[PDB]
């Protein structure tokens, strides 16, 4: 064998030229897990963090970012099949997408940029695969120590954060103490929000928001206060959450199977127990397709197509995507 010197190895340049779709709807994020040995959160992070000046910006040394970047993907567990270090490279790079929306431009300052990055990166590190009701229902001591509210999402930043503590891993040793707090009550508004049961609310503000919207000359949204800027922060790391049923087919497909594949183990999990089984998590009592249908006309076309508005019309062909996305699924509801 010859050993390489200063020159990327063969599946490390093919992993490059991947990477090169960083910035577009639909990057072949299973490709780069595999590619990169099961580190895409690490290799997205890396790659954001450098096109966007971060490491810079903020003195990050480059050794305590990877470090960091592999202690918190070693945080997502291996054995659940969707909420897992796939899904938050996904939402990453997904908020890295919305992040640089033309009605966004010049809108948000980098300490604001970093906050919702490092908050899609943590959003579910350390997720057991199941709901928090089973949680709550089993008397577990997750549940316990977070008085059974939004106990995962707690429990999702109180990792993210902790990790900073380990050896060498404190990405944010060089910044201010006001610029830590900042980023902090930043990065918990957005995570916190993430609970699913804050939807509704989530929604009703952001609709509020785009009813009083107002832009200025080039078309790009104007937003004054620390209130309006943390709501578009949390509706837009919300959107990337639920953006798989927006991206290519290809892609929407497999992130169903694995979310199903998670919920069907729950399910088999309460059922076993003698637990009630929670909705959509019964596999000899499942409609995949109607579900899917039902998730995009009540949940995920109504959130879309306010961000939409919001920037309109940056988000016209994801919502296209999402429409036709749609009508496969409903033409595939066996009747
Ligand atoms: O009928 N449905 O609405 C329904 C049925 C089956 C799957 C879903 C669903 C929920 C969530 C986000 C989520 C994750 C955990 N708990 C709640 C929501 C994300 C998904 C991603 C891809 C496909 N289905 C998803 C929705
Ligand atoms: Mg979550
Ligand atoms: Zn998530």
């Amino acid at each position: 064998s010859i050993p390489r010197f200063g020159v990327k190895t063969e599946q490390e340049d093919v992993l490059a030229k991947e990477l090169e779709d960083v910035n577009k709807w639909g990057l072949h994020v299973f490709r780069i897990a595999e590619l990169s040995g099961n580190r895409p959160l690490t290799v997205i992070m890396h790659t954001i963090f450098q096109e966007r000046d971060l490491l810079k910006t903020f003195k990050i040394p480059v050794d305590t970012l990877i470090t960091y970047l592999m202690t918190l993907e070693d945080h997502y567990h291996a054995d659940v099949a969707y909420h897992n270090n796939i899904h938050a490279a996904d939402v990453v790079q997904s908020t890295h997408v919305l992040l640089s929306t033309p009605a966004l431009e010049a809108v948000f300052t980098d300490l604001e940029i970093l906050a919702a990055i490092f908050a899609s990166a943590i959003h579910d590190v350390d997720h057991p695969g199941v709901s928090n009701q089973f949680l709550i229902n089993t008397n577990s001591e997750l549940a316990l120590m977070y008085n059974d509210s939004s106990v995962l999402e707690n429990h999702h930043l109180a990792v993210g954060f902790k990790l900073l503590q380990e050896e060498n891993c404190d990405i944010f040793q060089n910044l201010t103490k006001k610029q830590r707090q900042s980023l902090r009550k930043m990065v918990i508004d957005i995570v916190l929000a993430t609970d699913m049961s804050k939807h509704m609310n989530l929604l009703a503000d952001l609709k509020t928001m785009v009813e009083t919207k107002k832009v200025t000359s080039s078309g790009v949204l104007l937003l004054d206060n620390y209130s309006d800027r943390i709501q578009v922060l949390q509706n837009m790391v919300h959107c990337a959450d639920l953006s798989n049923p927006t991206k290519p087919l290809q892609l929407y497909r497999q992130w169903t199977d694995r979310i199903m594949e998670e919920f069907f183990r729950q399910g088999d999990r309460e059922r076993e127990r003698g637990m009630e089984i929670s909705p959509m998590c019964d596999k000899h009592n499942a409609s995949v397709e109607k579900s899917q249908v039902g998730f995009i006309d009540y949940i995920v076309h109504p959130l879309w197509e306010t961000w939409a508005d919001l920037v309109h019309p940056d988000a016209q062909d994801i919502l296209d995507t999402l429409e036709d996305n749609r009508e496969w699924y409903q033409s595939t509801i066996p009747q």
